[PDB]
């Protein structure tokens, strides 16, 4: 019965650490990889047209940046995603499928298909137990993309040049520039791959994802299962202020759902 509201406008930040290619070393003598770098992953979500009684469209801008740099520097990743979803089920109507940014109302202790926009497919978000988050009893879900349930790199996504985003899907450079073994001035072509793992903490009543943990791994390799050079390898978790903001938003949605449900009954 409940519907996703049309006034969603959120800005959520997840802090963590990464190993990443320094964008400013692109034309240097060697590709520079910075290790154990502090990062912040920011997600801006707003409602856009088409949105009506049946559907809601969300435009989501995601950026990853170094936090030991001022605002004009340390820019690592920047992605935009747009999805139209059913307001009652949160399922998608690039073509998306399943859940994308929210879980359904009255979320159950079961598996849900959860879209990964880089993999361009839904992967299972498996129920993993209950957990308290700031006084709210949440359901935990775990999703693996390119990793099998045992956490082993198994089917990482190979980037297409059409959807390579900010970095080339295929890169040719000297072994010396890549920093890998090779013959003198050997030329090596590597392809970029992607694998990720995420945990979601969900309010079962509103379906709001109040907290998330995300591990994203992008790397260059000649063979998918033998990574050679990291492009970005990050692990982030929703920060305390953003968790508080989502817990407050979920609580306000629960209060409105409760008011409407009680009015429909006696």
């Amino acid at each position: 019965i409940a519907k996703i509201p049309l006034d969603i406008d959120t800005s959520l930040v997840s802090d963590g650490t990464a190993t990443a290619f320094d964008p400013d070393s692109l034309v240097a003598e060697r590709f520079k990889i910075d290790r154990d770098v502090p990062v912040a992953l920011q997600q801006q979500m707003s409602v856009e047209a088409p949105s009506n009684a049946d559907v809601v469209t969300f435009q989501v801008g995601t950026t990853l940046r170094r936090t030991d740099r001022q605002q004009d520097a340390g820019l690592l990743l920047a992605l935009v995603d747009t999805v139209t979803m059913n307001r009652n089920t949160a399922e998608a109507v690039l073509p998306h499928e399943g859940l994308t940014y929210r879980f359904p109302f009255d979320t159950e202790k079961k598996t849900y298909p959860f879209f990964d926009p880089i993999a361009q497919k839904a992967f299972d978000a498996n129920y993993d137990g209950e957990e308290d988050v700031n006084g709210l009893t949440t359901y935990r879900f775990v999703q693996n993309v390119g990793y099998d349930a045992d956490g082993k790199l198994a089917d990482p996504i190979k980037y297409s040049s059409l959807y390579e985003d900010d970095a080339d899907a295929s890169v040719t450079a000297r072994a010396e520039v890549w920093g890998v073994p090779g013959e003198p001035d050997e030329s090596i072509t590597m392809d970029r791959f992607y694998a990720a793992s995420r945990t979601f903490w969900v309010d079962p009543v509103s379906g709001t994802i109040v907290k998330s943990e995300e591990h994203g791994y992008q790397y260059y390799a000649r063979e998918a299962l033998k990574p050679e050079v990291t492009y970005v390898d990050f692990k982030v978790t929703t920060n305390e202020e953003s968790v508080e903001s989502q817990v407050a938003a979920a609580s306000d949605e629960r209060d409105r759902i409760a008011l409407w449900t009680r009015s429909r009954h006696h």
